[PDB]
């Protein structure tokens, strides 16, 4: 069911798997707006129409049935209205928003709120604003699990209406996003479906895209790059923020859903949005925690990554990195029963495979 | 305690009173920054240094005080980044900012989110910025009652500063986001913040000069006095909503008088100016200003009656989306940290001070 798909963030680590997922699964025109500022200002790994050609190209054999596909980029800040108008323009009519763009350090964003605030909350209203003014009616958005934040002051998969306790900056632009989302809804009529990712990980099966240890402030691609460091030649331990928790090890847990069944989970959003018509408008707005609703604490997700780089991977405790909850595990029974998503990685190992065998391969990154 | 205090929205119905009683309760400079969205593009009201001569030259008898006591009028808008910038460097330094600039029309928030959620949220992250940018550690945020929304389901009480905030409209919504970003550069950058909630603002200043002239009023009280005015200077006075949970059925506020709101900040203004960095815990405050009293929009009504002596017919029609059914104000806090002590009690006062200067103002400033 074609539609003209714009993807803000798109040149990023979840936006670069949903817009693979998007050429390869659906007919979609795909139309990419990233800043490159997550990125290192660099496009090389988009799949733009030079970019696949010259990928189809260096390598030899049985052509894929996707090897035309590709998609249009973008490049520029959301939040610059102007840019944005012209973009809507150039590619209108945009069917569909899929808003992934914005800062995620939970870390940072309590130390400097305001470029979170900034960033978050102005880009989503800047998206609103054009798509109401280019009569855009649909959009899915990117949340996250750091909307729940700790219980208020028995820990188990959180449910899509637990209550909202948010423990950050970075949290709470994504709450706030939530809000103007579901009033325009009421307002304008915009269909929107905010989707929480808990931790996104993993690579696609491909091995050529995914992310990059340098810079990163996530767990797993800080645990590889350790090993990237251990492989190389002669402090290299893992940091554990925090073991005075109130979880069973005492270091954080968190639901590690991989990025491939994220993507499938957007598309399948995109569909229902699609299908809603004037009478369902209580149903304009809705939203889904996406999970793998099984828990591993910080701990456990090293002596994965052991087990599966079969290096040592020296560990460092420390102590907690201010903005964190205990506890973030998925039930995703909404999305399961209403969208029909079904995952297809549900164990940290099989997910940590792929996760390796990208870093693995690239030393430098994309560079 | 000479401060330099920069009052965004300043040209407005509250700022005016507030600037008022900076002018004549104390010695801090104003500079007031207003685009003058809110008061018709005008600015006649504003005690500027030429309206305030104006002032002294009709006034016959001995100077008071204040007489030569004025404010700076700077005009733009705050999310104009150039703007802003500019103003805190010519005026600077600015010790103190005193936030009231926003869109508040509870209905109109629901129709149209992203204007207030631009205008309410941009506007005071520009501020926060800019504060950040030119070394400004203090600020008083004009919060509202809509933060609040209805009770989680009993015994309806005035509502404590940490009651649960569940906002019935975008307008709340956007209230409540600013405090959350307020407190959130307290523990980040020092800023030093209070969150006033006002509840709901009435009255007008003894001199009779000042107030809101009904003519695009989205208020009760202003609307309700208007219908007494277009008699003499349907016409039937509208109650939106009598199937409320309460009493009569129709919706409970709180008001307060707009002058009690003013001294309510110079308190604030106080308050933080004296925090020091043994007070970590107390770079973020919040405090709800109102009467602890609660009238009904049909009490409300039959005051205004008594008060002006018109019929003031009425119309009951369906309730006005975003309205919560019930918003008094516990002010224990207010009164117990900062000292407030709220001259007006009874709407019958207030009320008389709102037709005072309504009455003798047919077509408002112009
Ligand atoms: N990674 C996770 O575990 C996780 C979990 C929950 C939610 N999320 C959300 O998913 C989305 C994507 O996350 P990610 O891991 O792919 O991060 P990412 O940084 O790789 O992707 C974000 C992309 O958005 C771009 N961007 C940022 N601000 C922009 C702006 N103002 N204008 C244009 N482009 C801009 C960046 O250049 C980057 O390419 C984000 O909204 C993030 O908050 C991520
Ligand atoms: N009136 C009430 O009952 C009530 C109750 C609770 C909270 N408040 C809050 O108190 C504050 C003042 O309310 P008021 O009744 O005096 O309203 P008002 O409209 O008279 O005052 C607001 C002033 O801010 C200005 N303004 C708006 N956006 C601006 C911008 N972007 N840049 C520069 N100036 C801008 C307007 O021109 C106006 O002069 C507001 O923040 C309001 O939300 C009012
Ligand atoms: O070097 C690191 C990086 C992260 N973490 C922890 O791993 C969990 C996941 O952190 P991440 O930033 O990868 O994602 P988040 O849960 O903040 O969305 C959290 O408890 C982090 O404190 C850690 O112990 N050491
Ligand atoms: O013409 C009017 C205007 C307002 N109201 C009601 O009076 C109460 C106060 O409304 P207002 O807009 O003056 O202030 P608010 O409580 O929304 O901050 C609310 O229940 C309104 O619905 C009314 O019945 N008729």
């Amino acid at each position: 069911s074609h539609m003209r798909v714009l993807v803000c963030g798109g040149a990023g680590y979840i936006g670069s798997h949903f817009v693979r997922a998007l050429l390869r699964d659906t007919n979609h025109s795909v139309v990419i707006v990233d800043s490159l500022v997550g990125t290192h200002g660099k496009s090389d790994h988009v799949e733009t129409r030079e970019n696949v050609a010259r990928k189809l190209q260096q390598s030899d054999g049985p052509k894929p049935p996707w090897a035309d596909r590709y998609a249009a980029l973008e490049v520029g800040d959301v939040r610059n209205e102007d840019f944005l108008n012209g973009v809507f323009t150039r590619h209108g009519p945009i069917d569909a928003v899929v808003h992934m763009c914005a800062f995620l350090a939970v870390g940072e964003s309590v130390r400097d709120p305001l470029k979170y605030y900034d960033n978050n909350v102005v880009g989503i209203l800047r998206l609103l604003q054009a798509m109401l003014l280019h009569k855009c009616d649909k959009i899915i958005f990117s949340s996250s699990a750091a909307i729940f934040g700790n219980p208020t002051m028995n820990a188990e998969p959180i449910d899509i209406n637990a209550k909202k306790s948010p423990e950050s900056p970075y949290g709470e632009s994504k709450l706030i996003a939530e809000r103007m989302i579901r009033d325009c809804a009421e307002a304008y009529g915009i269909k929107g479906i905010c989707l929480r990712y808990f931790n996104a990980c993993g690579a696609h099966e491909d091995g050529d895209i995914g992310e990059h240890y340098q810079g990163s402030t996530h767990l797993i691609p800080i645990i590889l790059g350790r090993v990237m460091s251990d492989i190389a030649p002669d402090d290299k331990r893992m940091p554990i923020f925090g073991t005075d928790y109130p979880t069973p090890d005492g270091t954080c847990v968190r639901d590690y859903v991989h990025v491939c069944d994220l993507a499938s989970a957007h598309i399948l959003a995109l569909d229902y949005v699609e299908k809603l018509g004037p009478n369902d408008k209580s149903k304009y707005f809705s939203v889904f925690n996406l999970g793998t609703s099984r828990g591993y604490s910080v701990r456990e997700v090293i002596e994965v990554a052991r087990k599966t780089t079969g290096h040592p991977i020296p560990v460092r405790e420390c102590g907690r990195r201010e903005g964190d909850p205990a506890y973030l595990v998925a039930a995703s029974d909404k999305a399961r029963e209403v969208l029909g998503w079904k995952p297809k990685y549900d164990t940290l190992e099989a997910i940590m495979e792929t996760s390796w065998k990208f870093q693995r391969t690239h030393p430098n990154g994309y560079a």
